[PDB]
């Protein structure tokens, strides 16, 4: 996936894990995971314009509190992208997005708290392939931002 060939492209170091999807957060379940570790990424619209998106990486079973993820990237309001849109930035499906290797180059913030761990593991860009890196590699290779972009 483009996701992998961006780290291999940078020598960036991480380790890929595969787990059987079955069609019809599974990558914590079968890959054994602590839930706080497994990441998901989410897009969102600045303003509600469909085409200015920016990029949120969080637990996937935190929800994204989009006052906060507003804040974090300098614009009034934001809101859920447009599947479509979505899709057609990232060159993903949902259920596969990796914050790795998108097609489109826009803003990236990281949950605070994947600075806890020593690495934390996000979606390799299609389902059963799961990325695991250390927090600030990850943000180092997307320019990211490290902020508290989430509820509870
Ligand atoms: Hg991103």
């Amino acid at each position: 996936t483009p996701a992998i060939d961006l780290l291999k492209k940078q020598k960036i170091p991480f380790i890929l894990h595969t787990y059987d999807h079955d069609p019809n957060d599974e990558a914590a379940e079968k890959l054994g995971i602590d839930p706080n570790r497994s990441f998901k990424t989410l897009l969102v619209a600045e303003n509600g314009d469909q085409k200015k998106l920016a990029c949120f990486v969080l637990a996937t079973a935190n929800m994204l509190n989009l006052k906060k993820a507003a804040k974090s990237i300098g614009v009034k309001k934001v809101e859920m992208a447009d599947k479509d849109a979505a899709q057609k930035s990232t060159g993903y499906l949902v259920g596969g997005i990796s914050p790795l290797g998108q097609k489109k180059r826009v803003k990236t913030v990281i949950n605070s708290t994947a600075l806890e761990f020593e690495t934390i593991y996000v979606s390799g860009g299609k389902r059963g392939l799961s990325v695991e890196i250390a927090p600030q590699d990850l943000a180092k290779v997307l320019g990211a931002e490290f902020t508290d972009i989430v509820d509870e």
